């Protein structure tokens, strides 16, 4: 079985990984196979399957969370190149999705996936969190916000709360181990006008590692000293 391999896209194998995976996790992606099989293809154009293959099914355990209804404004933060933000967004496609990155050729790239891809209303954008969330356009103007792979908790949240609207929440994708980042946050979460909302663990679908969706609560309006400067969340972080 599975022996089919392809020239352009998710070989034989790589899509029957995908829709086990997503079953798993109790999506039918049988609509959106062709989508992501594309995806696959423009980001080998810029073993290896089964790896891009676990990055889509990782991303898609945001959907393992009741946060996803309708059309919200989303920001997905050091995006990279377009995770978690672009399979969420082709699984949900109501959403209202800015991706952001400090990297121009990863901004550049998630351009290029959206309009392949014909993805609406998704835009990709360069810029540095710290700058972005001090603008009237960004700051308190997401109902959601999410990263992965782009910070620990305590700088993450300085570098998250802000965006998000009171009421609003943000999801930090995080890996097996979470004790030592979580263990001081709270107190810094007060400061930024956050709460610690639940935090969510699960086991990846195909591979069995553990994963933690640690979701942050937007309870009041953040102080103007929030964000600090560029680089400075991370070289003093506030836990
Ligand atoms: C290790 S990559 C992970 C990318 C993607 N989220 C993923 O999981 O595959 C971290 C990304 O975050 C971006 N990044 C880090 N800090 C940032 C900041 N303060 N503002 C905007 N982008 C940032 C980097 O440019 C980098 O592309």
């Amino acid at each position: 079985m599975f022996h089919g391999k392809h020239p352009g896209g998710l070989s034989e194998r790589g899509r029957a990984l995908l829709l086990e995976g997503g079953k798993a996790l109790g999506l039918d992606l049988k609509p959106h196979l062709e989508a992501f099989s594309r995806l696959y293809a423009l980001l080998q154009e810029a073993g290896e399957e089964e790896v891009v293959v676990k990055h889509f099914l990782d991303s898609l355990t945001l959907l393992r969370l009741p946060l996803w209804q309708g059309p919200l404004r989303v920001l997905d933060l050091g995006t990279g190149a377009g995770f978690p933000g672009l399979p969420l967004k082709i699984v949900r496609p109501e959403l209202e999705l800015v991706l952001v990155d400090a990297t121009r050729k990863k901004v550049a790239f998630v351009e290029r996936a959206i309009e392949v891809l014909g993805l609406k209303g998704a835009r990709a954008l360069w810029g540095r969190a710290e700058v972005l969330a001090r603008e009237a356009g960004h700051r308190e103007a997401y109902a959601r916000a999410v990263a992965r792979a782009v910070a620990p908790l305590c700088v993450l949240s300085e570098l998250l709360l802000p965006f998000l609207e009171v009421g609003g929440a943000a999801v930090a994708m995080k890996g097996p181990r979470v004790e030592e980042e979580l263990a001081p946050l709270p107190p810094a979460l007060e400061r930024l006008g956050g709460r610690l909302g639940e935090v969510l663990a699960l086991q990846l679908p195909l591979s069995g590692e553990a994963r933690h969706l640690v979701v942050l609560e937007k309870t009041a309006p953040t102080p103007p000293a929030y964000p600090r400067r560029p680089g400075v969340p991370e070289r003093h972080p506030l836990c």
